[PDB]
């Protein structure tokens, strides 16, 4: 008998043990959490608006011919502003994939600009990390621009940018324009206007949302905390909750506000998690603000929301699509528990089960490769011929990569986890493709973390191994505590 | 048919793919690599000498009654100089185990001093990491001292140290004395004198060492680079190579120097990996030094050794017990490949296979626990009674911990890898309990990294899962590259 | 005799020597340099707009009762977001003046929050330095807010903020709203709109400006580099040059653009001094932009947008060395840290006009303080370590404090921009660090020939300023403790020519 | 009249006001404070020992040919480990003097390695600042080494070091050997041994020292705090106090220990100013130590080892405020950054003795420079921006450079410790930052009563030092560009008493 587990696509994955029974408040981001934007339509809209802003501000008319290609960008790429590269890197700064425009650079050539295939993430001035779902269009746009200027006759390619006559245009200054333009599209409400004038096209709607939030509110408190203003929030949330019946079968509809003990807009995250801004109440009928302490607030800070709800830190499960630094953990008061929404997980899981044959083959090749070396040790002069096998391993591995997209898996390249995966393991207690998967779990559930196995763990059997062990290895090899010395796996 | 693998205790574990065929130079640290100090005798010697230095310098006579307890210290603990705690932490700064003297502090009480069970490793002034094999005696000694002053009537326990009358003695200032004393024992040659006057007692000897080094020298170059001076190095290495026959059966003995293309002493690592010090030649018969370019050198730097050997960075496999920062990777020239000797691996592997029953039980408890929640989802009001099961999971888990020692595994506590494990995954291409395990591998071997699986990977089957998937999860879902975009898994 | 100097109010002051003959390009910021905003009318406008913004988003109506008070703020104060104090500090982080709202904290009381009367400037998270002229209304508003929440009984004062019932309202979060509101006023354009609709009220103009700029362009190139957009710049500049004559009276007026070789708008300083943004050239006839340089005839326009200081150098055919950059802002070590040559600097500090008036018109206060100081020395004369005398100086100290406070108030409630008592302010040390030349206005360059060698004055230490260049005869031998009893064969040869040249600027 | 001042060579100079009456505890460093080492004999000893050490571990025999040259090094030079230059820099990182070996790099050439003639001091990895008196022989040795490897044909000069055949030998790694060797000489005790075996040759002594210390102890407590061990301290101190009389001639000699309330050895400064090491009390009769304080009669000894400055404060029953710490070392913001009160400071700077002699005995050089400066001003008099004149100042500049170099060489090859031309050195700015009081020796305190109020002198900026306190009458109205045209109902009330007190030190 093997362990029971819910169906794969309904699962909530566990990084750190979490006893859901102790959770008293449920907190939601809105954007890409409750309001899931349809893909690739939303990225494309963001792409078009940014390109148009750039053109309206001096960039060549050629850009208007770019079309967003959803198959190219993977989230979490690092843009190197010195050399104009998109880089997929691991948790430690090692290069996995390097693309200059649409040209993927192989290993040997990479060492020219990166002699140890290494970058220092610390160099925030040089390296910009494109972690967010909103960063997707600009990730593609950056590649489009570098490709454009590289192959445009009017320009002269250099190491750190382009010559336009006697004039130099660095990748760095070009990056600033793109960054400024993306900011512009968002904060000018250009994007927001187009989204609300066509909700069906851009925003996913699902009857399960009101059901899950309903059930949460029966067991504890529910709050929203979004950077968006009330007006846009009201438009979006009305849409999400717009069904002829409430969530209980045969029940009548009710306002989205009804599902919340506390609604917070203009959150200004991430400053919100520090001292944020003064909390003010919102009169929804007039739109008049008033500092101090209806259930609609603007601004404030995470500590203030925690006070308003009568919650302590670890009583709160905060659900959202965004990875924040160690900011919460640094404070002297208890930080929140976290649930990270990662929509790509939906596609990634499909590859995991539907491309089963590719994994199979990779495993056979590995098994056969080990056979070739089976009889060899340090006294062996033999050099088995493996070039055919490797060649096939590379071909199958690349096919697998392409299953995810041109930039491969969000979580890995080959045997290496990405910086993004590493950040997920660091910040998220739980994760899933959507928060709606909580539907499939009781509120008393004990979320238990599975071990992440090191090589000597994953590849050594618990079977007792039947010559003496070298003393070079064994080194010639207080009242002890009578009760368990740690408690992180039970969450108590 | 499953994959062939060498016997567990002969294995070399792989973090990053490494084609041994391309390795042209083999580099060794001496201390705890070629010269493996017998345990716990060596730690005990270091312990006694440090305690005696402290007493000779004003600390109470009581200390002379301390005896080194090999079952207490695990390597890689963080000493918190503010509160006088030994901390086992994970890769991200989360507390796993907290010991004040010999008192292990449970969770609730920990939040008093660590409200989020979190420390900031960055705080190098506050937190000191005891990563080295030499740090073992002092790890125990620190616990001994805090325990001593806490339970000694002559003193008054405070949060950040002790009152001795109207006088305050902080943990921080006490830590400085211990650190100074350990330094003193090493650099005063006190420890070295006792070691060489009794090699059999303190230093492991193994005929396989000359064999492996012999074979390495047949295929490439071999060098030694040690911080020790030539005199101590000569004493130790003569001992290690002292057998009636050479390594080949029936062969005559030969000098240890014969096994090296290049011998470097007074290396002053880690400055050695930067610009180090001016390289000087050593006349072994006279002991006279001479800057500039026999095969014995003193000082110098890693770039200079690489030049002397005609090697490029990635041609070099550097074998040793020490984890260095990103120093090598930061340079503009190719860094070395790495093999990390981790002697504790010898004991850890024994636990893995000999305590099979404990793992079994833990797994059954997990399987049964999942049965209890099997029929429950968010509509369930049920709260299954699990306290008996958890209680048993804690008991079995603690028994497992104690198998490693009072401070548990070097690599983990529960479902969480330690900071030390994390550093191993970051720095070491390969690791083993000893470098001698290379004996069991041909020089043409392709070391291949195994994936470290995330939760959604390790707990989801490649079996195609047979209601529509929520659009909240799926989001209502350039010439592509025709060849593999990465190469780190083949090392080419 | 005595050294000839120009009239005090026409002087350019010299921190580091500058041979004007080598300057080939003159660069100008616009705001508070060419366009000098009327005071206190312009500060008061910024204040009211910022106040109104805060009220419009929830701050109490009582804020509307506050009137801008130009006598209160001095530039360069540090706002401590932890304790809600405005601090006047010296170059080394020592506290000189501490105001909590409009309450000045003196001596011993300061030690409760600042145990060594010291802050660590590096803590940019905690301390915000209000260095700019635009920061003036902000400086006053912070004080108004701390003061109001303190006096208003609706709010309960704590060390790090106020409680409004169950809600804590930290000084840090209140500061954030003030910063947001100041930005909003500036970047939504309310301030610019009010400005251009009454330029006579808000903007100074002087016929000497076209004159000086025309002379500059006879010996070199002249450029404008401003963060403002072209529309605003054009409105401002047209006004500055709007006289019924050109550079000289009786000459034809000409358009302001005719005075420049290059006009750079939307500069995005300080990013501008790094890699900035892609340079575009602007067609003002059309309003369209194009990145790079126009290929056709439009290339003969001179209006550009974005770019970087390196790019501007290239366009002008200049090396940094031969550019004098004239403006009101102090930048960091950004320029000199580069591999590229940095610009010479002239810092405009308009408060100098008022400060020099105090220095010169309040001479009797300076004279009394000197007399009192001389009298104190007299009281201790002929006393040494064997002496038991404790002369009573309490009356003299009381007068010193009284006259010194009177002097302070001549500058304003926060004292001089440049000092408090014997101590220079942080702002003053930043001036000495960043500016080669400084004056109340760049217009003082009118009074110097372009061949002028500006020579830096020595800044004297205590042992230099209080000891004469006169042979001091000693009766007894000097202590070997002081002298150190001071009076192989290889010795280096001494240098035969001067080893430094920073004072001649003569490369 | 004119202000009374003590004789220049007896003066204590004041950076920040200090009411001596409030000082209740006097603390002393030993090295270069109480034990002033003979110059240049002691520098030369350190030099030779360090040279010998380097030779003994592989450096060429030719190093033995170098003789210490006291006329070369000035304290506070920055060694650039990248390019192998000794740099004299100002407070802001600007280059004043650059020496590569014994070759001085001038003007334009400096720009090749320093494009803006600027270094970033923060780059502690690259730049090592040689601030201490012990660093003097080291400063000279670095120059000797760069010079020797440059001239010796066995080695080929590169930008960042030398090639010895196939071996590269970077300036950074060579610097590391020099640092290691200096430490070794100090910490193996070779230097201490040579010192104590000839104290008359290496250590100054003055009967005024016991005198001054005895007076201090009549008004307050006196303590010693030294990094040295008791054995060395005892040998040094016994020598310093070895006269056939006590404090006053004709009085009985007494042991040096009798002059102190507390003797702290093995202080491990600067860690000492943090948490240091556990305090132990030393029994000098026995030589044994015990952490904490002796419980029995031994508690009446006064020799301690290790500890921290906070602990020492506690032992003395003093608050930081009332301790004056006298020594030759400049510490960082360590003390004032603490929640605990920091110590007042008297900085001993023995070079001041020679510097003051130049200031006073070379008056004719100062007079010529003033004349030349006045003549330059005359040549530009009555010229303004309309003027085409380019007066020829080349002859005057040449003389200025010549006289200025002559002045420099009066101090040494690297010029004054405190300045180069019109610019203060980094060292000078650190003095102003760290020291309340300074002098060539603490012995000058002999010439002041313990009731003395030390009053800081203003450090004048250019617009203060070159403008008189005299009413300046203006014919034409001042430009609104300079004045800003400067001349709700709620206004704050002005402060009625002085808002700062750092100049009276009167809490």
């Amino acid at each position: 008998l093997k362990k029971y587990r819910r169906e794969a696509y309904h699962r909530v994955f566990v990084n750190q043990s979490l006893a859901m029974e102790k959770i008293k408040c449920f907190g939601f981001n809105m954007d890409y959490t409750l309001a899931v934007y349809k893909s690739p339509e939303y990225e494309s809209l963001g792409f078009e608006l940014t390109v148009e802003r750039l053109v309206s501000i001096g960039y060549p008319q050629e850009l208007l011919s770019f079309a967003y290609d959803s198959t190219f960008p993977t989230r979490g790429l690092v843009f190197d502003t010195l050399y104009g590269n998109l880089l997929k890197v691991d948790a430690y700064g090692n290069l996995l994939v390097c693309a200059h425009g649409f040209n993927f650079i192989r290993g040997p050539e990479t060492r020219e600009q990166y002699p140890n295939k290494f970058i220092q993430r610390d160099d925030t001035e040089r390296f910009y990390i494109l972690n967010t779902l909103f960063n997707l269009p600009e990730t593609y746009l950056l590649a489009c621009l570098v490709d454009f200027f590289t192959n445009c006759p009017r320009y002269t390619s250099c190491e750190t940018g382009f010559k336009d006559g006697d004039l130099f245009m660095s990748y760095r200054s070009m990056f600033q324009d793109v960054r400024d333009a993306v900011d512009w599209v968002h904060y000018k409400g250009s994007l927001k206007e187009k989204t609300v004038e066509n909700l069906e096209k851009y925003v996913v709607k699902d009857g399960k949302l009101p059901l899950l939030l309903s059930r949460m509110k029966e067991v504890g408190k529910v709050f929203l905390a979004t950077n968006s203003d009330y007006k846009y929030t009201d438009k979006i949330m009305t849409y999400l909750f717009d069904f002829p019946h409430g969530p209980k079968p045969g029940s009548s509809h009710r306002p989205w506000q009804s599902y919340f003990d506390l609604i917070l807009v203009d959150a200004r995250k991430p400053l919100f998690f520090g001292e944020g801004t003064v909390l003010r109440q919102v009169d929804t009928k007039t739109g008049k603000l008033k500092i101090g302490t209806g259930i609609v607030y603007s601004g404030g800070s995470s500590d203030t929301i925690c006070d308003l709800l009568g919650a302590k830190g670890k009583d709160i499960l905060y659900i959202g699509d965004h990875i924040f630094g160690d900011i919460l953990k640094s404070k002297k008061r208890q930080g929140w528990r976290t649930f990270l929404v990662i929509p790509e997980l939906a596609q990634e899981l499909h590859v995991w089960t539907d491309k089963s044959s590719l994994f199979e083959e990779l495993q056979s090749l590995d098994i056969f490769l080990a056979e070739l070396y089976k009889h060899l040790d340090s006294s062996s002069n033999e050099r088995p011929d493996i070039s055919s096998i490797q060649r096939r391993i590379k071909k199958v591995t690349h096919d697998m990569d392409m299953c995810y997209g041109m930039m491969g898996s969000l979580f890995r390249s080959g045997s290496r986890q990405t910086l993004f995966a590493s950040q997920v393991m660091r910040y998220a207690d739980l994760y899933a493709a959507s928060f709606i998967n909580l539907l499939y779990y009781p509120f008393s559930y004990l979320f238990r973390a599975a071990h992440v196995l090191m090589p000597h763990e994953s590849t050594v059997e618990h079977t007792h191994v039947d010559e003496m062990e070298s003393p070079l290895a064994t080194r010639n090899r207080p009242l002890a505590p009578q009760e368990i010395t740690h408690c992180h796996d039970e969450d108590d």
